[PDB]
Formats: C-alpha cells, structure tokens, sequence
C-alpha cells in the first residue's frame, strides 16, 4: 500500500529568486481558449456562486460557475446577468440527466463561456458519453469534465473531448463522500498524479476542494493544476447567496454541500453536510489576501510565471510535529489575521 | 517488529472507471456455502444489540442477527423460535466455550437456527478448535462460524477444525478495552485483509467484526475481502435493540456496553466498558443509510457485485493530515446528517 | 544521514494473538529480578517520595512484588524504613542509593537493616560515577544485589554488566512526571529502549527493568514481551492509599500528590527535570495490583504463553498509527460507568 | 516530486552516551565568527517585541548577544547600539534590511561600534541579499555579516560566496510565523539546520538555528545538529527586559509578542506572514537564561560532551512518533505547580 498526501502533509522548498512578489504573473489557461488573469474559480454551489458571485470573480480576473440547483430558465437568466455586466467570463454546471441538453441550450443561448459537466463520479459512462454528445451538438463549446482523481480518468475524459478536467473526490470541507462511501484520494497526490497526465495530453486540470489557505493554492499550482476551485474560502463573502446570521457577537453565512440534505431537497443518502462559516466581508478582500499569498509563494520559489513554478517546485513531507511548527505555535493570539483563521 | 498495520481510518479506496450506477449494483453475499444474504450486514451478539426483535428486523432487511447468549438456554431457544416463526427468516445464535455448550447448541438447533457463532475472546485457542469439532461431530450440516481471530494462521487452523466461516476482530470494538488491558490486537483493516486473503485460498468466508463507525468502513471491509460486516455500535441505538432509553438534556440516549464489561458479566477484570449512545430510531432507517453508502462506494469503483469490488479495489494510505481532509472541516455543522455524527 | 531509526513506545505497537493452549488463570507471572532475587509478580514500586516508603514497600511485598525505599531522607531514616519492612515477616525490600560522598555510609546502614537489593539510581546511569559506584559497592559487599540505572542503550547494558551490575534499570525520560526529554532533548522511546536493552541483556545474562511510562496493564504486557524481567511504576501506584502524601480535593474529588524526584518540591538555583501534580485517589494497593495482574494474565493467554519467558520468545509486534490508537481505546460512546482498569 | 520527509525538533530525540563529565563540567563556549566569541550560544531575535538596548545589554552580560531590531529610525537604532556598547564594551548586533536606505543604516550602526550586522530578510536566497552582502563587504571588509534567512545548502553556498561570515537558517518555524500557511513555503527546522550546517562545514561558514525553539532541549538538538548558536524570540519576549505591554488573562500576566511580518509590526493593504499575540511574563532575563543554560548543560552531560564540538560529533538522533511525542511530555497527571523550565 502506497501513501498519498494532502496539502498539510507537504511544504515547498525555497529556490534562488531574482523576482519579488509584486513582479510575478498569475495568468493561466483554463482551456486552450479561455485565459484567466488569476488561477481562482468559485465553486458551483448554491451557497457560493450565483450571478453576483460570478460577476465579482470575473472582475477580479477569475471565473465563477453558476450552480444548477435551479430551473433551466433561471440558470440561463443568471448567466445572462453576468454576460450583460460587461462581457465578463461565466461558467455553468450541467448534469448527467434526461434534460441535459435542454439545460445546455439555455446557457449556451445566454453566451456562457464554459460548461462544467459536473458529477459525483466523473470517470463514468455517463460523463464520457455526455461530453461526446455535448461536443456533437456544440463543437466550439468549452467543456470541463469532473470530478476525477486518477490519471486513467484524465485519459478517458480527454478522449471523450473534454477541454479541461476537474480533480477532486472527497477533499471538500463540507464533503462526507469519504465517510459515507470510503472513496477518495488525498488531494495533493490527486492533483500531482492527474496534472502529470494532463501535461502529457495537453489538457489542463483544476484542483477542486480542500483548499483552506493561500498556501494551499500555491501547493496545488506547483503540483501542475491550471487553476484552483474553492467553496469554503468564498462561501463567507457577501457576494455568495444567502444572508448573514449573527451568533454570539460574530457573523456567519450558511455553507452546505450540494449532496447535503438541504441542497438536495430543493429518502436519500447524503454525501455532504450543512453548517455555517464565519463572514469574511467583500470578495475583493479575500481575493487580495489569496493573490498576495500566491505571489509571496512564487517569490520564495523564484517563479515569475505559474509554469516556471511547476517546473522548479520541490516538495518535502512533514510529520504531525512539522505540522504544529508550520502553524503559529506556543502563543496566545489576541488579534485575528486577515489571512489566518 | 513485524510491520505497520492499518485500520479503516488509515486508508481510502481509489475510484475506478465505472459503467454502473449505485442503484444497479448487487449486494448479495455468501455468508457460508449454504447461507446467502441479500445484504452483507450482521447485528452483533450483545445483550444491548440483538434479541429476537432485532434479528427479525435484520432478517427482514436481508441481513442476519446473532441472538446473544447472556440468557438461559431456554430463553435463547425461545428467541430463535420467535424469529423463525416470523416468515421463515434467517437466524443465528451465539454459543460459548462453556460446560453447558452442547446443551445450549442442542436447544438452538431444535428451534431450527440456521447458523451458530462459537465466539470467545481468543478464538485461536484449543477450546474453540475442539469446540468446533465437537459441534460439527453431532450436527454435521449445521453452519458454524468461529471467532474471534486476527491472523491467517488462526484462519487456517479454524478452517481445519470444520468452521464454515471465521470472524475477524480482536480489540476494534467501540466498547472494547482488550487492547488497553492486555496489549493485544491487530488494526482491523489489516486483519480482515490478511485473514480474507488466507480465507479465500481455503474457500472460507471471513466476517469483519467490530470497529465500524460509518458506511464507508463497511465498503473498506468488503473491498478487503469480508463476506459480511458485523456491527454493535451502529445498530445499538435502534428501536429493536434491548436497553432502556435515558434522557440527557432533552435528547434520547440508549445503553450500550461490552460483553466483557462489568455490567454484562454480572472481583472481575473487565475488557469492555458501559455507556450510552444516541437513539437512532427504526433499524430499517439505519440500514437504508448504510446500504445507500455501500452502493455509492461500489458505483465509485465500477463494481456491480461484491466479488468484483474485491478484485478491483485499490487502497491508498492517508496521513493524519489526509484524515482531517477526509471528514467535514473548517465549518460549524448546524444540521444533523442521517449518516454522519 | 544522522536520522534513520524510528523508535517506538507502548502506544505505537500491539501484540498479535498466537495460538493458545492456556487460559488466563493458568499462566505464571514469576520472574527473576536478579539471579538471587525471585518475585512472584513482575511489578516494582518506584523509588519516589510520593510512591514508596515502608507502608508502600510492605504492601507491594505481600502481593508478590517489591518496593524500593526512596533516598530523600536521612541515612538513619532510610534504614528505619527498610528495617520496618524487613521486620514485618521478612518481606522483600529494596532501597535507593546515589553517587555521593556518603554513598557507602548510606549503603552500610541499609545493609545493616537487611535490605535485599540496592538501586544505584541516577539520572544518567551510563556514567563513570555509576560504573565506579557499582565497582566500589561490590568490593565492600560482594553478595549485595545491585540494580544500576537509568539507561537506554545496549552499550549501557554491557558497561554496567561489566561493572558488577546484577540488573540494569532502563528508562530515560518516559516518566509521566518527567521533563528530561523536554529540558535536555535526550531519551529513547521506551518500548524500543527496552527491546534493545533486553536483547543485549539476554546475550550477557543480566535482567533489565522497564521503568517509566506505563499507564495500563496492557503496557506492562508489552514491556514483558519486549524482554524486561520486571516493570517499575510510579504513576500507577501513586494514587493508592499506601503511597505517601496528602489528600487534596479538586473539583469535589479526592487526589493524592505525585511529583518527580527531579522536581523543585522534591529537591527541597535548581534546574528541574520533572514536574509536580496530583492523580486521582485509587484506594488500596490490593485493588490496583489485582487489575494489573488480571490484565497481564489476559494478554499472556492471548499469546499462548504460560511463562514470561515463553511470552518473550513468541511475541510478534505490529505498529499502529494514530488512527489505530483511536480504535484501540473505547470510541464513539459516552462512557457512563467507572471501569476499574480504564479511566 | 516529493523529495523526502523532513523533521523538526519534536520529531527527534538524542540518544544518551557514555559520559565522564557532569553537567557542571561542560563548556558552552561558542563563536559566531573567530572575532565574535560567545560564552553561551544564545541570541535574542531582532524583533520589535524582543530586542532593544535593554535586552541586548542583559543578553551580553549573560554571555550571549542581542540583535537590535530595525523597526525604528536609523538614528534611533544607532543610539540603541551606542547605548549597549557603552555599558562595559558589551557585544551588540543590529539588523539590516534590503531597502533603499540600507547603506546609511549600516553606516550608522557601524559608527556606533556595533559588532555584527544581520542582513535579515524574508527570503535570504535572493539576488537582493546576495548583492547586499557584496555591497556591504566591499565598503566594510572587516565588518562581520550574518545573512539570512535560508533553508537549503544551495542557499548556504550562495551566501557564502557573496561574502557572508555567518548564515541564519529558518524559513517558517517561528512561533508567530504564518509563512508556511500563507505561502506554502518552508523546511522543517531540524532537517534545515542539519543540512545547512553540513553544507556550512564544507565551506567554513557557521550557521545559526533561528526560530521554532520552545524549550532548552530544542536548543540542545539544534547545537547537536551543527548550529554554532541559537536565536529565539518567543523564549525571551516574556522576560522583563523585552519591549512590550503587559496584558492580563485569567490570573497570569503576559507580554505582547508579534511577528515582524504581522499587521501591527508593519504599521511601524498588507498581506501578513506573522501573527500578533502574547506570551506569559517570565520575570528577569537572568532566570530564563539560567534555566536554558542548565538544560543545555544537562543534555551535554547525557551525551558525554565537554564542548559543543564534541556534542555535534557524537550526537545520535532517533525519530519518535506522535505516540512517543506524548510520552516525551508529562502525561496522565494534573500539573499543580509551575516549573521554571516547563509550561
Ligand atoms: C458532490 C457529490 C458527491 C454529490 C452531489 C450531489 C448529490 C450527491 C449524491 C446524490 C448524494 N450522491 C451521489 O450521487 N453519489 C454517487 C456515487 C457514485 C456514483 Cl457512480 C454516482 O453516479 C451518479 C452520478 O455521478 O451522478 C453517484 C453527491
Ligand atoms: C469479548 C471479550 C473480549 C470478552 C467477553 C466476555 C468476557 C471477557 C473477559 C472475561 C473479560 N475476558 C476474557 O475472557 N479474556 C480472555 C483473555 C485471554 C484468553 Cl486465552 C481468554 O480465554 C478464555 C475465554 O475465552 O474465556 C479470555 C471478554
Ligand atoms: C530522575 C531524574 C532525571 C532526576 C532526579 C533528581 C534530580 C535530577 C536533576 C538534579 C534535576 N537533574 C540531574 O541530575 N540531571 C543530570 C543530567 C545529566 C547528567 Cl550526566 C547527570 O549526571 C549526574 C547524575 O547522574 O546524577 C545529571 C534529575
Ligand atoms: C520574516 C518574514 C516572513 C517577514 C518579515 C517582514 C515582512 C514580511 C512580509 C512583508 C509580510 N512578507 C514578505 O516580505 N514576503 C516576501 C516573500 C517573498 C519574497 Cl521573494 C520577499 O522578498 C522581499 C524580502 O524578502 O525582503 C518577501 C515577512
Ligand atoms: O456535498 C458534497 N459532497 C461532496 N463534495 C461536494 C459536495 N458539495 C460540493 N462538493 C465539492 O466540494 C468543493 C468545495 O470544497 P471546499 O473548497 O473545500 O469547501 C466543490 O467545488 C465540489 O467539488
Ligand atoms: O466487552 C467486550 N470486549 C471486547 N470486545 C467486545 C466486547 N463486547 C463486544 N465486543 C466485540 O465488539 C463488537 C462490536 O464492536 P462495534 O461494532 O465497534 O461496537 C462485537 O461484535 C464483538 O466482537
Ligand atoms: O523528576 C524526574 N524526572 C525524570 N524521571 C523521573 C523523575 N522522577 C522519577 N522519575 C522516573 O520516572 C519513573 C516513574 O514513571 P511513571 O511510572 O511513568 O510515573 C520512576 O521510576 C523514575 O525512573
Ligand atoms: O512575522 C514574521 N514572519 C515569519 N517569521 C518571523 C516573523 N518575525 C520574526 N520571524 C522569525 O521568527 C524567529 C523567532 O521565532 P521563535 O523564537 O519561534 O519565536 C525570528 O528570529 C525570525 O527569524
């Protein structure tokens, strides 16, 4: 049995640097045809991304994926609100269902830029045939297929015609897939394995779920992922759907998995939980902290571009004792940091 | 030092290419060569888990229950008979290595029990080996499960005495202090694996008994090669289990104790503890969650049958960091999930 | 590379079951503390002033074990304590001795009091002082049984065996009240230390004592399977009524004071190597001993061992991770009744 | 792409050695360079909550050295240096950053007779630091230059070639540090020290083990790894001589402590790499040093090491697990008394 690692298992080693954090470029190719100015995407979840999130993401240089837990017409409307807010980029998740192409037609007429054929188990007959049929009707349409965790999945989805694949089985902060079904692979080893296959095929991969800190994004990108998708980092922002609740003098936002009971009900066996996270203000202040943390990581590693970061990044594995050293330790913190807990 | 040994929380199953949905998979399993179950679940023989009402309900769901032996021989026969009357359902019976062993066996077979479980603390022992041979001598066709053991040597030796099936588990029990008190045991996932591996070479099933907390654990135990999975904790809060409801801060709990605890054996030197657990309601509802979870994991792994799940399962070890990613994290869960906590 | 050996303590490992022809009540817990000194059970009470004086050493001896009277008292007082134990039936008794100018005056007085065995006990047993101490004790008192410690390496076992040690005490820093690893950065995880010292002890024919870091009876079984001839405990015995010290009330419960011999309080410009605290009152020693003995016999039955020696020759260990540890203790239950061997 | 498992201090223990020397026999003497001898191998961190003139004077009088922090006007820091230089020719240091005004800061601490500058930066393996050392050594050939912070042998070899007299190792281990969280970058501090020390020995360059030390034992491990000295902020920030307000929380008095990369420090937007907090007030620096020195002498005593060079040459390391980590700290006891060297 081989050991697989997540982000908190590894640290990136400093390289010689001639660049400073404000000198590096975060541009990335989400697909051959879609370039993003920062490597960040908001999750296609009903407590993270609707048109208001998708607009602010796009203005920051990333992209949002409008969730599909709504009627076909309303999702087309959401996409429409983004595209009419100054020609920004927009995505939209699609499902393996009988009405699948009826939903695609709608958001395609609303000029969506990318579709995410998004399922619990992406390495499947449904998703492979779905990609083919979507490409049959819309050959120009950019397709992201997921979710997967193995290089074999990258191959089979690349052959179905996906323009991009999304890596992540069970890392999500609100996910119980690993509890309920016992299936997953630790996210850093997942992205590393699939990214290396992605680059042999010329197909990019997205690191999706399990990211908590800007440093976790740096590890994902250094592992070969074109981009990072978050729910929990963005769920607490004002632009995410759902009002703020105040509890014990602090303010929180509802955040829940799309396999949770609340989400699915808009019996069954959930693969996600429903809870609340701390309110973080506007999306612009979160994005800034993440971007700054990413540029800081790339500086330590001497990388002026994302591709140079990936070709020169060395990881080391840290134990549970290294873990404690790598977070603030042996101190009573009195003031919360803007980029730490 | 032999080697490192893993339990359920140490490992994850790797997704496979899949052409089958969770609702397409079959859960049928051979408990012995003569006894098929529609689903691979067993309720433990404990005085707070399985009497006739629980073995009736387990049987209705396609499983089986083992009526505990902490009662007179007469009452145990009644309980079996109470089960068989209710539509010819399948029933099991716990026998111990005692003086009245044949007397107890005599009565449970008169009530037409389908399988007996000759189980002791240390099943790899002259007592059990000789016990099996003696039972099989007087009742050759009667199905006999022997346990508990944790080594392939034990599997081979129990097989050569005549056991129709062997039960794996020394110390994983949620109420168990054997490993604390005696320092003895094998992490349950490594034991089932090494034991199933030997057991399959001999044509003898092994049962994963003890230590199961969630449905994903059952999937791990079956991917490892168990023909079935035996639970105490998961069933012991259900309506059909014996024991009084106590209310603590407006919530309903239910007694659950080890058979080697003080209360059960009633100086003594116990090897279990005694306590309370959240009342879960009807068994059928708990079984529904566990069953959904198993079908979900088998769909993730492309396996339409348990045997195909065993042949194509790939485990990866996760660190304690992988472990924190593999549970909901960085959220205050506000709603209760039917399959998590 | 300087870092290649991983070392394990008791919670890292589990004993694998063996085929068994023995039941728990059939096993023999007898063991040779030294060639001259047999014990009926392999338990010793620590030479600490919150653990062992005459009252604790008397009670340990009646149960088949032995206590070591601590040396934080005047020479005359330690000899009275020894005499007290020895006068009450000829029970076994040990006593502690340090590397000091008056070392032999202390050894004289406990020998006049009929002590069966002395422990030349220092923080660093693998030292010129302790090596020459044994030599000088054996020259004045050749028949005197001498345990030397504490140590943690096979080289330590050999050198002290060659000084005259009849038995070697192993444990650098596993103590529940010990800060040696904290303060100095020095130690060996206790199960690997015992394994490695026992193995060298066996080649030379000198027994070794697993000293410190035992919590539950299962740990003692691992100590014995690893080769130790006997096991020494402060924490497990310190709550008992026979342990010296006051009853403090905290959160409405009764505790008894327990502290390192290297702590500030025990030593009364000090740099201590242990702390001072309280553990919950356990009642009398007979209860605690009884559960320990019950647990050791249980594990020997799981391993088919009728003697401590047979347990050592046939014990296989398996390493468990921090997730295995979680499974190896009770889990997912609000325990509602007090267990006599688990808290 | 995973190179190796890397270790920090709590991952390891030093194995005892045969010893002919007691703790009060060992020498703690060391040197930053041949020109900068220290009676003990300890330096207080250059942080605005750790080392101004008061702390440098007292560090100097205990045989260590203080690095006056640079979060102040060039004039003020030279004044602070001049203040410790006049208190009996005590040794002094001063931290310099890679800024536009950096040569005038060097000029001004040089005129004040400072003994060593620390060109201190977030990422020391950089063209900026490399060029900085060259510029400093070209104008002041005799000035002792420490350069950091770094974590790799390659960085050692580069800074050595720039002209650095001493290299400072530590990316991420700081108690107040979030670099590893926000940027994902760092190297567990024991492996970093060990690899950088070994590269520094091939080149004749000494390395300083900076950050992540919590107990006196951690320092022993760093010196045995080959560091010539150890730098600490958390351990000294609680002392009376440290700058910083006293806060009170549940019966204890605290001192403010914060990373130089936190929000408060940088305010003399921002993406911080450190946090702002508080540390238990410890009283006078003399008592903290006494416990640190005594703990270090204790560990060298255990390793049979009469000097730091002998400590480094004979130190064997062993890896403990999380289970072993729980054994290496006081366990299973309600600790009722403060220990002067353990909290
Ligand atoms: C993000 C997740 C996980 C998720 C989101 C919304 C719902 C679910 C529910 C329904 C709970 N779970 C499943 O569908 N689980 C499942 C598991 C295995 C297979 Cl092969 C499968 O194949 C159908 C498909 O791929 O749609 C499905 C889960
Ligand atoms: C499920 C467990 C663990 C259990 C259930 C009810 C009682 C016990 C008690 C009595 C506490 N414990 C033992 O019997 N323990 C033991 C230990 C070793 C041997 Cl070989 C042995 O062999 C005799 C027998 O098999 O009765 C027994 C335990
Ligand atoms: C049980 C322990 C640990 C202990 C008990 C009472 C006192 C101490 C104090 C004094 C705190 N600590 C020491 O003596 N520590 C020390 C450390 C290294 C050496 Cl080599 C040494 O060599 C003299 C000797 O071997 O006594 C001594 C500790
Ligand atoms: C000791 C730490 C951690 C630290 C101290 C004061 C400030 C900082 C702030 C500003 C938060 N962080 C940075 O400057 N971070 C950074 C990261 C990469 C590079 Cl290449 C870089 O190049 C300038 C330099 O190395 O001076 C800088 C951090
Ligand atoms: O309920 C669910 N079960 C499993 N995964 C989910 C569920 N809902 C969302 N996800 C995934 O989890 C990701 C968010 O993870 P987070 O950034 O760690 O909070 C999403 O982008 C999806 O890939
Ligand atoms: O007190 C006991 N000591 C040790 N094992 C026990 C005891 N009582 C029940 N068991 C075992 O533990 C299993 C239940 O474990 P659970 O499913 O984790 O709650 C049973 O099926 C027995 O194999
Ligand atoms: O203060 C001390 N520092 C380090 N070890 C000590 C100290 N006092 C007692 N010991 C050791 O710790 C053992 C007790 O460990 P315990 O059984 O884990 O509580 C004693 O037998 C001594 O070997
Ligand atoms: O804010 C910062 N971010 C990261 N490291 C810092 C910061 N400020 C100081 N340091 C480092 O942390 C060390 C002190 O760590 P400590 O001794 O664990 O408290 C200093 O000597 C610096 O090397």
């Amino acid at each position: 049995l081989k050991t697989a690692y997540t982000f908190d298992d590894v640290l990136l080693v400093p390289n010689k640097s001639e660049v400073l954090p404000n000198e590096v470029s975060l541009k990335t190719q989400l697909t051959k045809k879609i370039q993003l100015n920062i490597p960040l995407m908001s999750a296609s979840m009903d407590t993270v991304t609707e048109s208001k999130m998708a607009i602010a993401m796009a203005r920051e240089g990333g992209i949002g994926i409008i969730h599909k837990n709504m009627t076909i017409e309303d999702q087309a409307r959401e996409v429409d609100r983004v595209k009419r807010s100054g020609g920004l980029l927009c995505g939209a998740s699609i499902g393996v269902t009988n009405d699948m192409m009826e939903r695609v037609d709608a958001v395609v007429k609303a000029k969506v830029d990318v579709i995410v054929l998004d399922t619990a188990h992406g390495h499947s007959k449904g998703v492979i045939e779905g990609v083919k049929r979507i490409k049959a009707k819309y050959p120009e349409l950019q397709v992201i297929a997921g979710n997967i965790a193995t290089p074999e999945a990258v191959r089979d989805l690349a052959e179905a015609g996906a323009d991009c694949v999304k890596v992540g089985i069970g890392p999500g902060s609100i996910c119980t897939t690993r509890i309920v079904a016992g299936v997953g692979v630790p996210q850093l080893t997942a992205v590393m394995d699939c990214a290396e296959e992605g680059k042999k095929l010329g197909i990019p991969v997205i690191a999706d779920g399990g990211l908590k800190y800007s440093g976790d994004i740096v590890k994902a990108l250094a592992a070969g992922a074109c981009a990072a998708m978050m729910g929990s980092i963005f769920a607490g922002c004002e632009e995410a759907p759902g009002a703020i609740e105040i509890y014990q003098g602090r303010s929180y936002k509802v955040y829940r998995g799309m396999g949770s009971l609340g989400a699915m009900a808009k019996k069954f066996v959930p693969e996600g939980v429903e809870g609340r996270i701390a309110y973080k203000g506007h999306l612009a202040d979160t994005i800034y902290q993440l971007i700054g943390g990413i540029k800081s990581g790339m500086g330590y590693l001497g990388a002026p571009t994302l591709e140079n970061l990936y070709e020169n990044a060395n990881f080391v594995v840290q134990t549970s004792a290294g873990f404690r050293e790598s977070h603030p330790h042996d101190i009573n913190i009195t003031k919360e940091a803007p980029n730490y807990s």
